[PDB]
C-alpha cells in the first residue's frame, strides 16, 4: 500500500488515486512575491480554551494526536472561512535531516517539519461528510525551524516511545495545543487538497508565516519512530511528506503587507 518509499512514495500515488493529478492538490510552494495582499482577509479566531485532548496514535504514516469533536470546544473561524470548524486532530511531517521535511515550502525554502492541525465545517455534521465538500476542511499549517526548544512541545516528544510502531496508541488527556502556536497570526491562504491518500479536494490552507523553533533533540525523537509494526523489520519513520504540486489555476493570498 501506498507510503514514503522508493517503491511506494509519492511518484506512485496517481495509480491508485488518479486525483493525485488534479487541478487543486497540495502542497505548493509559496512565491511571496507573487503572492497577493487581500485587505479583505480577517484575522485568524483561534479558540482552544476549551481543547479536550484524547489520545495519540501510530497510524504508520504519521502520529496524530485527537480531540474531542462532539462539540465546539476548540474552533477555528475567521480568515478565509465562513463558519466553524472543529478541531479533531494534529499531526507533523519531518525529515531526514534538518533541511528537509516540510510540505509546504516559502520561495523553495524548505523547513525542518511542518505541524497539520485539521478541522472540518460543522454545517456538514461529521468528518466523513466534510471530505466529500469543497470547503469541508481547513488546515493550519506551521512550520518548525531546529533552534531553541519549544516548551509546550515536549509533553508530545516525551511519549513517543510508547508508540514506537504502527497502531499503537496510548491516552493523552490535558494536552494544550496553544504551546504550539507562534506569536503572529499571519497567514497565506489557497484551495487545496489532503496532502495523504485519499487526496481529497476539500481542504481551505492556512499557512502561518511565522516559524516556531524546536530544539534538534525535539526533531531527533520524531525520527526515532517507526512505519512498520511491531516484529517486522525497522523502518525509521522518516521524510513523510509530499513534494510541492502544480499550483494551476489558483492564487495565493497573504493577509498582511
Ligand atoms: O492520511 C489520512 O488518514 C487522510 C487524512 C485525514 C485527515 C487529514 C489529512 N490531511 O491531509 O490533512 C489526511
Ligand atoms: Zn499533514
Amino acid at each position: 500500500h501506498w507510503g514514503y518509499g522508493k517503491h511506494n512514495g509519492p511518484e506512485h500515488w496517481h495509480k491508485d488515486f488518479p486525483i493525485a493529478k488534479g487541478e487543486r492538490q497540495s502542497p505548493v510552494d509559496i512565491d511571496t512575491h507573487t503572492a497577493k495582499y487581500d485587505p479583505s482577509l480577517k484575522p485568524l479566531s483561534v479558540s482552544y480554551d476549551q481543547a479536550t485532548s484524547l489520545r495519540i496514535l501510530n497510524n504508520g504514516h504519521a502520529f496524530n494526536v485527537e480531540f474531542d469533536d462532539s462539540q465546539d470546544k476548540a474552533v477555528l473561524k475567521g480568515g478565509p472561512l465562513d463558519g466553524t470548524y472543529r478541531l479533531i486532530q494534529f499531526h507533523f511531517h519531518w525529515g531526514s535531516l534538518d533541511g528537509q521535511g516540510s510540505e509546504h515550502t516559502v520561495d523553495k525554502k524548505k523547513y525542518a517539519a511542518e505541524l497539520h492541525l485539521v478541522h472540518w465545517n460543522t454545517k456538514y455534521g461529521d468528518f466523513g461528510k466534510a471530505v466529500q465538500q469543497p470547503d469541508g476542511l481547513a488546515v493550519l499549517g506551521i512550520f518548525l525551524k531546529v533552534g531553541s526548544a519549544k516548551p509546550g512541545l515536549q509533553k508530545v516528544v516525551d511519549v513517543l516511545d510508547s508508540i514506537k510502531t504502527k497502531g499503537k496508541s496510548a491516552d493523552f488527556t490535558n494536552f494544550d495545543p496553544r504551546g504550539l502556536l507562534p506569536e503572529s497570526l499571519d497567514y497565506w491562504t489557497y484551495p487545496g487538497s489532503l496532502t495523504t491518500p485519499p487526496l481529497l479536494e476539500c481542504v481551505t490552507w492556512i499557512v502561518l508565516k511565522e516559524p516556531i523553533s524546536v530544539s534538534s533533540e525535539q526533531v531527533l525523537k520524531f525520527r526515532k519512530l517507526n512505519f512498520n509494526g511491531e516484529g517486522e523489520p525497522e523502518e525509521l519513520m522518516v521524510d513523510n511528506w509530499r513534494p510541492a504540486q502544480p499550483l494551476k489555476n489558483r492564487q495565493i493570498k497573504a493577509s498582511f503587507k
